[PDB]
């Protein structure tokens, strides 16, 4: 039997979100049915909702920062029981037979099923629906285990903001004394800041004004800039989470010899920056790479780490009916860090 | 007293080379006068000659692969004597006072003087003339010491093709068992192969056809492709020397996790490939950087290493009057590896 669901859907790129009844695939012998308690809003939600990257699949239900409780399990499930506290991230399935799947980087699988705005090739190519909803059905190998005493409203954005920034920090070996820049001081940015500080880094933040400078300082940030040109120092590592137009050269030039610039931010495609061969050679010996989310394994490692060291996103709790207001704030320079939807209260 | 010279000049971006008489600044107290014996031809000479990157300064005398013999020294010269065999690469002066200068990366000095197609601010902003000529006057700190018995025609291209490929291989710590790809099998491509092979790497070459497949095999190349999509394994390190349009993503996607793509090739600016943020993220965990020539100190080390291990470019000797044919061959797929001008025989 298909699982009945409800959530907050957008029907085309210029409309408002509305309550939407729908259904998901039946609980298969390896699936679990999760009741969703908290749903983080990521800026990827907005880019997808508005078709800023590509043409979206509508009706769309975004949200891929999911924290909840296991209500039901398929009969072959071994990794979870009813009552378990869990999280779901940016994808819910992959082919499990390719090189990326075998290397625990399922996010690069060519048959990866992202949580929303993506056809589910494992269920007759039906559109997958995200986390702005009351439940979700996920193959057990894509579910993150969460400590039952962790604050669940704070856990939810670890599922995307947390892994996406944790991953390149570890990949570039950020450690004690590493000079780290964080460009874009929002949901991902503040997680990058917290992890780099917990890792022993000396952290610089680049924002567009000083509205959150005190929160930066309170996080242990050593330099706060409102323009990359103000930074007079060479950095070893920079993570750019910027979701609007900018010039990659302004950051690449800040790096020391053999420094890394890790790109996670994803502006709309028509304004997204590029680097040419001439740019790399002019600013030579400074390395650039991209990072996409993380694998299931490293996502589990990151959640475990974050709960252990009490490293959580700064969140503001809202209801499903506030989604349009949250998206406005996030696109007009009015947001703080993460918004999180209290899904139980939204569905009274 | 200005030094008198002659060589082979282009007078605008769409013309043929012509014999040209000209003069150079006098031998200053830290300068040496060098008699040019062999002048390597670099594709950078063509891009500059043809204004493919920016507005050229004409008349222009390219060549930044110079081997020769010191004929005079200024009175304050302390590293060189008359008779020393030496090389000159892509630049002839710098501020000496910035941080790149001090860290032996003079090629990044904002006041660097490139060997040609560049105004020399140390000499009243006059255009500097390169190596397609009988002589050159260079500050001694920009001159490379060359073993007096090394084969000078094969030394000349070390001064640019050598350092440019040697530097990123060292920077990326290519070593025994590293899987290395080299894209564009021409002057820099062949040097890069020979270094990587000498360093014990497993080497793949990427060309546009198989005309030089047997030569790759001769040099110890393990795999030869005519399309990057042919390559079915992951590479630790790729150096791209390509001077025409291509899609960077075809190479980036061949790198293993934590692999390096090193960019040195510089196609005309109007068709220079780019990577967007979307490209990097879709192809995550694979690092890209550019490399520019090398500093003097690393250039000296590269030359010492090459000479000591007998690692030399494959060269074909030509006359100065054959410059246009050589440029033709290099822009029409008919070149082998490096052309070198036999300067003593060119006048
Ligand atoms: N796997 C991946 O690679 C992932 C990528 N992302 C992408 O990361 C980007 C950021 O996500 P999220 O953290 O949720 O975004 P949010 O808006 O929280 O944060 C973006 C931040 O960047 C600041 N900002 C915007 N433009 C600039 C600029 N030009 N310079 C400096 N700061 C700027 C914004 O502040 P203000 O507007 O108030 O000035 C805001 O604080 C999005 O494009 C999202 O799609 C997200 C998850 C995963
Ligand atoms: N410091 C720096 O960064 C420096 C950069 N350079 C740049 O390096 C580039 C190459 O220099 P050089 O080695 O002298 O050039 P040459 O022409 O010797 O060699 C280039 C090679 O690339 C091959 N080739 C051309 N297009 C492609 C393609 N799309 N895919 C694969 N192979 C291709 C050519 O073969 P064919 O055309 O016959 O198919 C040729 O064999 C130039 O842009 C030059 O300016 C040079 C010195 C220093
Ligand atoms: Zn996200
Ligand atoms: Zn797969
Ligand atoms: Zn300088
Ligand atoms: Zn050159």
């Amino acid at each position: 039997m298909r699982v009945q669901s409800k959530g907050f859907a957008i029907f085309s790129k210029d409309e408002h979100f509305k309550p939407h009844d729908f259904s998901r695939h039946a609980v298969g012998p390896r699936d679990v049915l999760i009741d969703i308690l908290y749903a983080g809003i990521c800026h990827s939600d907005i880019h997808s909702a508005y078709s800023e990257w590509k043409e979206g699949i509508y009706p769309m239900i975004p949200g891929h920062e999911i924290a909840g409780i296991i209500k039901e399990v398929g009969k072959g499930v071994k990794k979870f029981k009813i009552g378990d506290v869990v999280g779901v991230g940016c994808f819910v399935n992959s082919c499990k037979a390719c090189k990326p799947c075998k290397e625990h980087q399922e996010q690069f699988c060519t048959k990866v099923v992202f949580t929303y705005d993506c056809l589910d090739s494992f269920h007759d190519n039906e559109p997958h629906m995200g986390g702005y909803s009351n439940n979700i059905v996920v193959d057990e190998n894509y579910v993150i285990s969460v400590d039952k005493n962790a604050p669940l409203e704070k856990v939810a954005p670890l599922l995307c903001a947390g892994i996406t920034t944790y991953s390149p920090l570890k990949f570039s070996k950020v450690t004690k004394g590493t000079k780290v820049g964080v460009a874009g001081f929002g949901g991902l940015g503040s997680m990058a800041v917290k992890y780099a500080v917990a890792m022993g880094a000396e952290v610089s933040v680049f924002a567009r004004n000083e509205h959150k400078k005190q929160d930066a300082l309170s996080m242990g940030v050593k330099h706060f800039y409102t323009d990359p040109k103000q930074c007079k120092e060479e950095l070893d590592f920079i993570i750019s989470t910027i979701p609007t137009h900018y010039d990659l050269k302004d950051y690449l030039k800040l790096l020391t010899y053999n420094g890394d610039l890790a790109l996670v931010g994803l502006p709309p495609v028509e304004v997204a920056p590029v680097l040419s061969v001439f740019d790399f050679i002019h600013l030579g010996n400074r390395k650039v790479y991209g990072s996409l989310i993380g694998g299931i394994k490293e996502t589990q490692e990151m959640v475990d780490f974050s709960i252990k060291h009490n490293i959580y996103p700064e969140i503001d709790l809202i209801l499903g009916k506030d989604i349009d207001t949250a998206y406005h704030n996030l696109t007009h320079g009015k947001a703080k860090f993460r918004y999180v939807i209290d899904m139980k209260k939204s569905f009274d």
